[PDB]
């Protein structure tokens, strides 16, 4: 459970930033003290500075069970995001898109939001912007990439892809 290097940093910050822009510093600088991340078995944990002080008399696994899993770097040195992360990082996100019923069913499948499931999406959003994507009752479900930018989402066929998705919160809350 040691810091993460600072190319493994970089490379977790630009993809975290590809999500919530600048704001990561609001996940570090919480009212509660100062958070950090530390990667075990490849995987990146964020926990709260106080708990990784006492580092000493507690293991690392247990540690693992204190803090959160984000993610994990890959053999390509990308930084994979885990839906884990999305109850942190979605009060954070700007660009979010709302899905209908039948959207929000397939995305918790794993499938990618078409047009005709596009409740609202967030103005100014760029295409391939990360967005957080949400329920129509604004529950978070997940990670996405916007296919076409706002403006264009407007004008696509019902059938067509406005929402890439990367991770859903169905590949686990299968309430087991």
């Amino acid at each position: 459970m040691r810091p993460l290097t600072e190319e493994e940093t970089r490379v977790m910050f630009e993809k975290i930033a590809k999500y919530i822009g600048e704001n990561l510093q609001l996940l570090v600088d919480r009212p509660d003290g100062t958070y950090c991340f530390r990667l075990h078995n490849d995987r990146v944990y964020y926990v709260s500075e106080k708990i990784m002080k006492l580092a000493a008399n507690i293991s690392g696994d247990k540690l693992v069970s204190l803090g959160t899993c984000f993610g994990k770097f890959t053999k390509t040195h990308k930084f994979r995001l885990h839906v884990t992360a999305l109850d942190y990082l979605a009060p954070y996100a700007k660009y979010k898109v709302w899905i209908k019923p039948g959207a929000e069913q397939s995305f918790l499948y794993g499938n990618h939001v078409l047009k005709s499931g596009l409740g609202r999406i967030t103005e100014n959003t760029s295409q391939y912007q990360g967005v957080v994507v949400y329920s129509m009752a604004d529950i978070p479900l997940g990670f996405g990439v916007a296919a076409k930018s706002t403006q264009d989402c407007r004008k696509v066929d019902p059938m067509a892809i406005v929402v890439f998705h990367q991770a859903d919160i169905g590949e686990y809350v299968r309430h087991e």
